[PDB]
RNA sequence: CAACCCCGUAAAAAUACGGGGUUCUGAAACGCCAACGAACAUCAUGACA
RNA sequence: UGUCAUGAUGUUCGUUGGC
C-alpha cells in the first residue's frame, strides 16, 4: 500500500519522521525535501568551479598563528581577478575586509561539503546553533546593504498603481497602504489562502454591473487593471476577518461540487453589491493622461516601513546563505535556483496542510522540526520570494574594466602572448596623449569594445567559465560551428544573413548556404577588422550594424557550447549526488581498492537482494525480465579505473576546461550529448585511464573511437553502470534519444 | 518520448496488441524560446543662458 | 549643463507563436 519501487519508504520515513506509516502522503512530502539539495549542490559545484577557473591556484585569531595558511589567505585574497565577481568582494569601488571574504569563502566551502554527501548532516537545517558569531555579522551586513537597496528601489517602480490605491482609501495611513501592497505582490498574501480569488473575480465578473470594464478600448491596460481588483479583495477580507472565517467554515462543511459553485455564486453577487462602487471608482482612474501624470511625480510619498521588514526583523539565517550564493551568479542561474526553491516550499506547505486536514501525524523529529513546520516554512518562503524580487544591473564596475579590456582583446586574437605585446597594442590602438587624457575625436575602438563585449552577459559567462588564453579553438572546427548554428532557429539566422551579408554573395533563401557562409565568416575573425569603427552617410550605419552583428554571433556561438556542456555535466552531477545519497540509506559502504573507489558496487549488491528482486526496479519474473538481464550483461564490461576517472572528470568539470585540446578532431555532430561523450572519451584515451589486463574489451571501444572519430555507445553504457539501480535514470543517461525531452525520435530498435 | 501498477482477448518468452491511472519513477513544464509590442534605466548624437 | 529630439544596448510585464 503506497510502497515505492526503490524500497526505501521505511528507511526514509524512519530517517525523517522516526517510524513507518501506512499511507502515501509522507513520502510525497519527503521528495521535495530531497529535491532541494539536488539543485543546491548543482549550483554550489558550478560556483566552486568558477572560483577555481578565474583564480588559478578556531576563529580568525588562529589564522594569523598558523603562519602558513595565513600566507595562503594573504595571496589568495589579494589576487586582483576578484574584480570579475561584482559584489562578492567589492563594495562601492572598495575592497571588503579580510574577515568578510574569509567568512564568504568558509561558508561556501561548508555548503559544498554539506551538499556533497567535518560538518554534520543537519548543518543547513540548524544555523541558529551551529554558525559562529563572526559569519553571522557578515551575513547581517550583506542583508543590511540589500535591505536599504530594496527600500530604495521599491517606491520607484510601481508608483502608478500605488497612487490610486492610496487615493481610493481616504481613511487609511500612508504607511499602512504601502504595507499591504508590499504584502500583496512582492511576497504573496494572495497565495496563502483557501480561496481561489482568480476564479472568484471571474465569478464576480459574471455580474452585470461590472461588464462595464470589459470593453475593447480597455485592452491598453490589463495587468495594471487585473491586479487592482485583486488587491482590494485581499484587503476586503482582512478588515472583516469574521466573514473570511465564515466562508472558510462554509466551504469546509460543504457537501458536493454543486454546493461549491453555489457558495461561490452567492458570495460573488454579494461582493459586487457590497463594494462595486469602489471598483467603478478605481477603474475609472486609469488612462494615458493620468498614468503619465502620476509618473511625473515620484517623490510625493515618504514611507520607511522599516520595522516589520525582514531587513530589521529577525530574518532567517537560511535565506542569507541563499543570498550569499546569489551574489556569485548571473540572472539565469539565480532565477532557476529561486524558482525551484519557491516551488518546493509551496509544495511542502500544501502537503503539510493536507496531512493536518486528515488528523494524521505531522510533526518531524526534534532535529528537523525547528525548520520544517508551517510557520518557519511560511517565513522562509516569503524570504525566498523577496530575495528573488531584486532588480540587478550588474554593470562591470569602473575599475575592473582594465582587465576586461585585456581579456576582451585576448579573445579576439592574441592568444597565448606576453602582456607586453598586449599593452603595446593597447597603446597604439587607442592613444592617451598627454597628462593621461583621452584623444577627443579619435577614440572609437574603446566605445565599440566597451558597449559590445565589455557590458555583455555572454562575455562575463565566458570569462567566468572559459580561459581567455585558449578560447579561440572553439570556432576553428567547422562541424561544431555548423551544429551550433543549426541549433539556432530560422528567423534570427535569416536576420544575421541579411545584416552581415557583404557585397560578393547573391541573395539565397536556402538555409544550408546561409549556415555555410556564416560558418565561413565566423571561422576567420580578428581584432584588426574592428580598427575602423566610424567615429561619432548610410555606409557608416550599415558598417556599424554589420560589426555589431559579427561580434554578437561569435560570443553567442561560444556561449551556447559552454552553457550546454555545463548543463550536461550538471545532469551527471545530480546522478552522482543521488547515488552517494542512496548509498547511505541502503547501508552499503563503498570500500577502496588500489587507491580508488568502486562505484559499481551498488548495482552488484542490488542484483542479489530478494526484496529488491521481487518488489523493485530489477525484477526476475516471467514477463518482466529485460533490465535485470541487460544490467547483468553490461556489468561485466566495466573498468574500475575508467569509472573513477569519469567521476573525477564530472566532479572537477574538466569538459569545459580541457575542451581546447580535443575539439579539433571531431567528425560529425548531431547532439550535445555525443559532443560531451566524445570529449570525455578522448580525454580518457589520451590520459591512459584504463586497464586492458582486467577488462580486455576496452581496446575495441578505443579502436572504434579512433577509427570513427565519434563516441561509442557501448563505452557510455559501460562507464555509467553505477546507475543500474534506477532503470529510467540509466535509460535517460545512456540513450541519446531519451536524454533530451525535446527530441521526438523513438528509441532505436535492437 | 520512456518506466510502473490495474481491468480486457491470445500465451509461458527478453510476451505483442487494444482501453484507463501515476507529484507516491526519471527528464529545469509554476520552465526554457523567438518575434511584434508598452514603461524604465543606461551609452553615443543636434537646438540654447 | 541642464533640458527637448534622434537612433542603438539590457532588464522588467503582457499578447501572440513555437517546446
Ligand atoms: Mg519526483
Amino acid at each position: 500500500p503506497g510502497m515505492d519501487l526503490l524500497c526505501l519508504k521505511d528507511k526514509l520515513e524512519m530517517h525523517y519522521f522516526g517510524k513507518t506509516f501506512d499511507d502515501n502522503i509522507h513520502i510525497q512530502l519527503i521528495y521535495q525535501i530531497l529535491d532541494i539539495e539536488k539543485i543546491l549542490a548543482v549550483h554550489v559545484n558550478n560556483i566552486v568551479f568558477t572560483l577555481d577557473n578565474v583564480l588559478h591556484p578556531l576563529d580568525y585569531q588562529t589564522l594569523r598563528g598558523q603562519t602558513n595558511k595565513y600566507d595562503r589567505f594573504k595571496n589568495y585574497i589579494k589576487r586582483k581577478e576578484l574584480l570579475y565577481f561584482g559584489e562578492a568582494f567589492y563594495h562601492e569601488n572598495e575592497r571588503r575586509y579580510e574577515e568578510d571574504i574569509f567568512a564568504i569563502l568558509t561558508l561556501l566551502s561548508a555548503l559544498a561539503q554539506f551538499c556533497f554527501a567535518h560538518v554534520n548532516s543537519f548543518w543547513l537545517y540548524q544555523l541558529e546553533d551551529q554558525l559562529s558569531d563572526e559569519f553571522k555579522e557578515t551575513l547581517s551586513i550583506l542583508w543590511e546593504e540589500v535591505t536599504e537597496r530594496i527600500d530604495s528601489e521599491f517606491l520607484k517602480t510601481n508608483t502608478v498603481n500605488l497612487h490610486i490605491l492610496c487615493h481610493v482609501f481616504p481613511k487609511e495611513s500612508k504607511e499602512t497602504i504601502v504595507r499591504a501592497y508590499y504584502e500583496f505582490l512582492i511576497k504573496k498574501s494572495f497565495k496563502n489562502m483557501g480561496f481561489s480569488i482568480k476564479k472568484l473575480r471571474e465569478i464576480m465578473l459574471e455580474q452585470s454591473d461590472l461588464k462595464s470594464f470589459k470593453e475593447d478600448k480597455y485592452n491598453s491596460v490589463r495587468a495594471k487593471l487585473y491586479k487592482l481588483f485583486d488587491f482590494i479583495i485581499t484587503y476586503y477580507y482582512d478588515h472583516h476577518a469574521f466573514e473570511k472565517e465564515a466562508l472558510v467554515s462554509s466551504l469546509r462543511s460543504s457537501l458536493t461540487e454543486e454546493n461549491k459553485e453555489e457558495i461561490y455564486i452567492k458570495t460573488a453577487r454579494t461582493l459586487a453589491s457590497a463594494l462595486g462602487a469602489d471598483f467603478k471608482k478605481a477603474a475609472a482612474d486609469v488612462n494615458a493622461k493620468n498614468i503619465r501624470d502620476y509618473q511625473k511625480k515620484a517623490n510625493d510619498y515618504r514611507i520607511s516601513f522599516e520595522d516589520i521588514k525582514i531587513g530589521n526583523t529577525g530574518i532567517g539565517y537560511f535565506s542569507e546563505l541563499i543570498y550569499m550564493l546569489t551574489l556569485l551568479l548571473d540572472g539565469k542561474e539565480i532565477n532557476d535556483l529561486l524558482t525551484t526553491l519557491i516551488n518546493k516550499f509551496d509544495n511542502i506547505i500544501s502537503f503539510i496542510d493536507i496531512l493536518k486536514k486528515l488528523n494524521l501525524e505531522f510533526k518531524f523529529k526534534p532535529e528537523y522540526a525547528d525548520f520544517f513546520n508551517m510557520t518557519n516554512c511560511r517565513y522562509t518562503l516569503e524570504e525566498l520570494r523577496v530575495i528573488n524580487s531584486i532588480a540587478r544591473m550588474q554593470k562591470p564596475s569602473a575599475d575592473a574594466r582594465k582587465i576586461m579590456y585585456r581579456d576582451a582583446l585576448r579573445i579576439l586574437g592574441m592568444d597565448n602572448r606576453p602582456d607586453e605585446e598586449i599593452d603595446r597594442e593597447l597603446e597604439r590602438t587607442m592613444p592617451v596623449g598627454a597628462d593621461g587624457k583621452f584623444i577627443k575625436g579619435k577614440q572609437g575602438f574603446r566605445n565599440f569594445i566597451a558597449s559590445n563585449v565589455i557590458e555583455s552577459s555572454r562575455f562575463h559567462y565566458l570569462v567566468r567559465y572559459n580561459n581567455p588564453h585558449k578560447t579561440r579553438t572553439l570556432v576553428k572546427n567547422p562541424n561544431v560551428v555548423k551544429f551550433v548554428l543549426e541549433g539556432i532557429p530560422e528567423t534570427q539566422i535569416k536576420r544575421y544573413f541579411d545584416v552581415c551579408k557583404g557585397q560578393e554573395i547573391p541573395p539565397t533563401s536556402d538555409k544550408s548556404a546561409q549556415i555555410d557562409v556564416l560558418a565561413r565568416i565566423i571561422s576567420s575573425v580578428d581584432y584588426k577588422i574592428f580598427e575602423d569603427v566610424p567615429q561619432s552617410n548610410f555606409s557608416d550605419a550599415l558598417k556599424k550594424q554589420r560589426y555589431q552583428a559579427i561580434v554578437s554571433l561569435y560570443l553567442t556561438v561560444m556561449y551556447l557550447i559552454t552553457k550546454n556542456l555545463v548543463y550536461v555535466n550538471s545532469r551527471y552531477v545530480i546522478a552522482f549526488h543521488c547515488l552517494e545519497r542512496d548509498a547511505f540509506l541502503h547501508g552499503v559502504t563503498l570500500p577502496k581498492m588500489n587507491k580508488k573507489i568502486v562505484y559499481s558496487q551498488l548495482t552488484t549488491h542490488l542484483l542479489t537482494d530478494k526484496n529488491y528482486t521481487t518488489y523493485g526496479h530489477l525484477k526476475n519474473q516471467k514477463g518482466h525480465r529485460k533490465w535485470y538481464v541487460l544490467v547483468k550483461n553490461n556489468l561485466q564490461n566495466s573498468d574500475i579505473t575508467a569509472v573513477s576517472s569519469f567521476a573525477n572528470i564530472v566532479a572537477a568539470i574538466s569538459v569545459v576546461r580541457n575542451s581546447n585540446e580535443y575539439i579539433s578532431g571531431i567528425g560529425e555532430l548531431h547532439s550535445y550529448f555525443e559532443l560531451y561523450h566524445y570529449l570525455v572519451q578522448s580525454m580518457i584515451a589520451k590520459n591512459n585511464w584504463y586497464d586492458t589486463s582486467h577488462q580486455p574489451k576496452t581496446a575495441e571501444y578505443l579502436n572504434n573511437l579512433k577509427k570513427h572519430h565519434t563516441y561509442c555507445k557501448d563505452f557510455v553504457k559501460a562507464y555509467c553502470i553505477p546507475f543500474g539501480y534506477v532503470v529510467p535514470r540509466y535509460k535517460n543517461l545512456t540513450i541519446n534519444e531519451l536524454f533530451d525531452r525535446n527530441n521526438p525520435n523513438p528509441e532505436p530498435k535492437e
